[PDB]
């Protein structure tokens, strides 16, 4: 009874936990969804100390935290001073492409497209940042797609940070890309235990 | 409907993290109690960031937001080393001292007695690494209580580190005082949303 209700305690905090990760996983979706930035970075902090509060995860929980970091990644694409692994040489887009590639799920058209958009960024914002030896040494890590990965070589070499090619397949339509599939996966949640409850509250005050 | 059932979406994330606030105050509160110090430092870290990601707070929300403060300066009460006010000259003891003087409760012998313990070791704990001035400037910024006042007044001034009066009125004795207020707060915690919830889960599988 002291050993036994300390265990029950324990217990109810894990599941109690696992509700709030949950629930903080997809307001993290959420709020990559709709461009909330802020509120991305928040809620990233306290998804991260709730993780660290937890001793067990279920396959699901853990699929859904690699998605997460992916988002992450892909939300610090431009900060190439951001270190996501062991190798420093490793960028943001790399580090996300290495989990897209790893994630347990259907590798639909959308799925390539979002693939390839990454790499095509992974090396364009190094050029716009004149690291040209850098965009070399991740073109060699990720093309290492004969047609496309030729025309980036090219490009590459040239020089040319403002090519038409990135333009096409720019930032902008990775993230737009990136956000359809965020869609999706909110669309199927199959509804948080949390955010129900709390909705039914919201409601019962309409 | 578009910015209607946005502002749905964050009635209910603000619903949902004011659960999260009050389950995770109260794991912490358990954690002091119990003497897991590992558990309250996790705790503690999750509650600081999910207060970051709310806007609204209730009245008693900010009181137990106060207690918890007071638990994590005495649990840093023998860290001389840590800043939790802007005077950095204020030593943790001293800024628990200040929240537990400034919380609406009821001044009980409780109360009073535990007030009286943070003020001798506030010394104490000075004395006990040598610094006998910053010992004498704590004593000015507290004792400016007469019989206490002056044996206190003498024991810095004679720089008897190991004093029977502080054995007798110990930095342990001060921890089970407040470990005794604790018990009380959880036993009329009045039971938060999320710890029923999980507990009806836990015991829904014995």
């Amino acid at each position: 009874e002291e050993e036994e209700d300390a265990g029950l305690v324990a217990e109810a905090e894990a599941v109690a936990a696992g509700w709030m990760l949950d629930f903080l996983c997809l307001s993290l979706c959420r709020a990559f969804r709709d461009g909330r930035s802020e509120d991305f970075r928040r809620t990233r902090n306290s998804a991260e100390a709730i993780i660290h509060g937890l001793s067990s995860l279920t396959a699901c929980q853990l699929r859904t935290i690699y998605i997460c970091q992916f988002l992450t990644r892909i939300a610090a694409g431009k900060t190439l001073d951001a270190q996501f692994e062991n190798d420093e040489r490793i960028t943001p887009l790399e580090s996300a492409l290495m989990i897209w590639g790893s994630i347990e799920k259907e590798h639909d058209k959308l799925h390539e497209e979002i693939q390839n958009l990454i790499k095509i960024q992974a090396i364009a914002v190094c050029m716009e940042n004149g690291n040209f030896k850098e965009a070399e040494e991740v073109f060699e890590r990720i093309f290492g797609h004969m047609p496309f990965k030729s025309k980036l070589l090219m490009i590459i070499s040239q020089k040319d940070t403002f090519h038409s090619f990135f333009q096409h397949f720019s930032y902008n339509h990775m993230m737009e890309k990136i956000k359809s599939y965020v869609n999706y996966v909110l669309s199927e949640k199959s509804s948080t235990f949390l955010m129900k409850a709390a909705a039914k509250v919201v409601e019962s005050k309409r």
